[PDB]
């Protein structure tokens, strides 16, 4: 019979609430959202956006397509707020205003206050389906066991199935292998301890983390500038960057010296010829920049390896620099799995590779990229860093009606901002995964922003090493839009074991 059905469906729909029992309660009495919450069996009337709820009995303004003889394990009733049909986008109903068919409705998610700590390292969940609701593939089966033993985990961390477990040390969190080309893999949703960098403390000599062989050449000497660091010479304004606790004048954004920022990259179009975003160079062959440039569907943008270019060791913005920069198509782009538009811009964050390697120059040269702890160190020690670039910005996300574009590559610093500060500038939802920077407004303190490239770095240089690290990835940000704010980016202390799978899917 369906009453020992329906015992066993709300069981197998609050699958992924465990650690509390009292979330997997909280979750059985359906009071609120498990998943896409086909739990819910609460009493929310109202859609998400003020319209009264449809009966589910009803047939005005909607005739249902949905209704209790056709769906008969959702307790479609009265005008509740159910999720018939596992919507992605969760628990929904039909709209008494006669224009809206459908609208999800808000409902309190399960286990808000709950929190999972250490990057999913000790998760044991039954979670099984990555952020885009993609099913994990087994850890069992064939390619993930008599074939990928090279590439050993933490056996703490138990595989079990194919729920999401973080066995590489990952610093996005657990994750699970997905349907398609070897390899393939997606990072799933848990909820994460809010972890904010700037405030860990507890690096001695560098040491390497990827093969000179996948990621390529560079990553041994990375960070080191050919006209500078590699001839013990200062630039004009690296000072303000090691002496970033003195409160000074406020040095301007200006042309950079030649071969100030050799891993600049300049992502380009192909036709029209248009400069695009801007993206900074890891290794002989990969190449880092943020997911909105290629993908960003409120502006209809989805450009594929085939439309785009890469220009590296540029220094003018226009003139086609014949000597000194070498300009490479893409083999592949990899969006970051993670990386969502819809709330609003998280994980804006993309690979890509060079059909061909590029080669070292005077002009030529990989910026080093931190980990966790190096990262933190960094911000420990140091409250200003660097972002060069062509205003890509201030170009593509204002009018600029201003002055025009710059024709030389510019460089600035900014302060870091503190998180709470932070926080309290802006309507969007800063996670530990973004940063701000820029000068915090007086009038004897001013605000110029909107600075660097879309998708461009923000370096710092190590007090401990003397070479360059990138820390974020430039991204929107509201200072491009109201005088008082902050510039937005995205941290890159995450993303070695990303890099890492992506690579793995290789060989040679
Ligand atoms: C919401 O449903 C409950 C349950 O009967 C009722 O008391 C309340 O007045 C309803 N309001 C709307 C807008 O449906
Ligand atoms: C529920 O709706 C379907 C959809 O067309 C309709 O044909 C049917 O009459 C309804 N079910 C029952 C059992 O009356
Ligand atoms: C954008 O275009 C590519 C190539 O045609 C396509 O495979 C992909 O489905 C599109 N992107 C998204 C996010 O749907």
């Amino acid at each position: 019979s369906t009453a020992t059905d329906v015992f066993w469906a709300k069981y197998t729909a609050c699958e992924t609430a465990r650690t509390p029992r009292d979330k997997l309660a909280a979750c059985l009495e359906g009071n609120c959202a498990e998943g896409l919450g086909t739990n819910y069996r609460g009493h929310v009337n109202i859609t998400r956006s003020g319209i009264e709820c449809q009966l589910w009995r009803s047939r005005y303004p909607h005739k249902p397509e949905i209704n209790s003889t056709t769906h008969p394990g959702a307790d479609l009733q009265e005008n509740f707020c159910r999720n018939p049909d596992s919507s992605t986008t969760g628990p929904w109903c039909y709209t008494t205003d006669p224009t809206v068919r459908r609208q999800e409705c808000s409902i309190p998610v399960c286990g808000q206050e709950q929190c999972v700590p250490d990057r999913g390292q000790q998760y044991q969940g039954r979670l099984a389906v990555t952020t885009h609701g993609l099913p994990c593939l087994a850890w069992a089966s064939a390619q993930a066991k008599a074939l990928s033993k090279h590439q050993d985990f933490n056996s703490a961390v138990q595989l079990v199935e194919n729920f999401c477990r973080n066995p590489d040390g990952d610093e996005e969190g657990v994750w699970c292998y997905v349907a398609g080309k070897p390899g393939d893999f997606g990072y799933c949703d848990l909820n994460y301890c809010e972890e904010a960098v700037e405030e860990e403390t507890g690096t001695s000599e560098y040491q390497t983390f990827f093969n000179p062989r996948t990621f390529g050449s560079g990553e041994a000497d990375c960070g080191l500038r050919p006209l500078f660091e590699k001839k013990s010479l200062e630039d004009k304004t690296e000072r303000e960057l090691l002496e970033s606790y003195i409160d000074g004048r406020i040095v301007e954004g200006s042309d950079a010296e030649i071969g100030m920022s050799p891993w600049q990259v300049m992502l380009f179009r192909k036709s029209p010829q248009e400069l695009l975003c801007g993206a900074s160079l890891i290794s002989d062959r990969w190449v880092l920049t943020a997911a909105h440039c290629l993908l960003y569907p409120p502006w209809d943008k989805n450009f594929t390896e085939n439309d785009l270019l890469v220009r590296i060791g540029k220094h003018s913005r226009t003139r086609y620099e014949r000597n000194i920069e070498k300009i490479s198509m893409l083999e592949k782009i990899y969006i970051h799995p993670r990386y969502n538009w819809r709330e609003n811009l998280d994980r804006d964050i993309a690979l890509m590779k060079l059909k061909k390697p590029v080669a070292f120059s005077d002009y030529i040269h990989p910026v080093c990229l931190p980990d966790r702890e190096t990262a933190a160190s960094l911000l420990q020690a140091g409250y200003k860093g660097r972002v060069t670039g062509w205003g890509n910005l201030k170009e593509t996300w204002t009018a600029n009606v201003g002055k025009g574009q710059p024709s030389v590559l510019q460089v600035v610093n900014l302060p870091i901002v503190e998180r709470p500060v932070c926080k309290d500038s802006t309507r969007i939802r800063i996670t530990d995964n973004m940063f701000c920077a820029g000068y915090k407004p007086d009038e004897g303190k001013r605000g110029d922003a909107c600075e660097g490239d879309s998708g461009g770095p923000f370096v710092m240089k190590s007090p401990f090493n003397n070479r360059w690290y990138q820390m974020g990835i430039v991204s929107w940000g509201e200072g491009c839009d109201r005088d008082g704010k902050y510039g937005f980016y995205t941290h890159v202390f995450r993303l070695k074991k990303w890099i890492q799978k992506v690579i793995d899917q290789f060989g040679e």
